[PDB]
């Protein structure tokens, strides 16, 4: 649409950023906006959505049971570890850890979770199986924030991850409840206020997780719609600019109100 397109290239100037996004209509399987969609982004915490994806997977095949309690160390407890570090003494159920990495952004709950897939190369081959053969995990919390120019690793492209997230929240990668469980979690973000949370109309639907990096990497993946319609995947990325977090935030929803607006 020629609005949003106005909206990012001004963003691309003004903050001299790396702009990515891709909509991806769930009930036509469409791909209904995008920009430079096939371009390498930093996914930094937006991959948490994909390892809590695999590991409901395993949760479906009987592989893996979500009450499972898991203990810790302090030695286990990385930077911005809001939750996991409360429960050093007593442990964490998977459910709770994966409501952590979520909701709150947890980064040791992120890596946590990655341990039962067999790490970020488990978590790649997961992706695989759904079909992505673009999406790589390549390091844990919190190295794979560096976002390095030019380093394809920890990287998604905002059309893989679409499709990625269209397979997981709307498709049959996971079961009814298990796919209604990830879409809980989205919806209880609790650190995305300023995105795409805030340019949403009143009532809509919306199931998110935001992800912030090296070289000023800002990011979000999203389902969003009118209620009891078939919703939307957004994501959206940016990349390489000094420009402040407010800076970087506002972007985001810019972007997302210009979206909203031609519905």
């Amino acid at each position: 649409h020629p609005e949003t397109l106005v909206t990012v290239k001004d963003i691309e100037s003004r903050l001299g950023a790396r702009v990515g996004y891709a909509v991806l209509d769930t009930a036509s399987g469409k791909i209904w906006e995008s920009y430079r969609a096939d371009e390498r982004f930093p996914m930094m915490s937006t991959f948490k959505v994909l390892a809590c994806g695999a590991l409901l997977s395993r949760v479906d095949a009987g592989q893996e049971q979500l009450d499972r309690r898991i203990r810790f160390r302090q030695s286990d407890l990385v930077t911005y570890s809001p939750v996991t570090e409360k429960h050093l003494d007593d442990g964490m159920t998977l459910a709770e850890l994966c409501e952590a990495a979520i909701t709150m952004s947890d980064n040791t709950a992120g890596n946590l979770v990655l341990e039962t897939l067999g790490g970020p190369e488990g978590l790649t081959a997961f992706l695989r199986t759904l079909g992505d053969q673009v999406t790589r995990l390549d390091r844990w919390e919190t190295a794979l924030n560096e976002a390095t120019p030019g380093d394809e690793r920890d990287t998604t492209t905002p059309a893989a991850m679409a499709a990625t997230l269209r397979k997981l929240l709307t498709g049959d990668a996971l079961s009814p409840a298990s796919r209604q469980q990830l879409i809980d979690w989205m919806e209880a973000d609790k650190v995305a206020g300023p995105l795409l949370r805030s340019a949403l109309p009143a009532g809509w639907f919306i199931a998110d997780k935001s992800g912030a990096g090296g070289r000023g990497s800002r990011g979000i993946v999203a389902a969003l719609g009118p209620p009891g319609k078939p919703p939307r995947i957004v994501v959206i990325y940016l990349t390489e600019t000094e420009a402040t977090m407010d800076e970087r935030n506002a972007a985001i929803a810019e972007i997302g109100a210009a979206l909203i607006k031609h519905w």
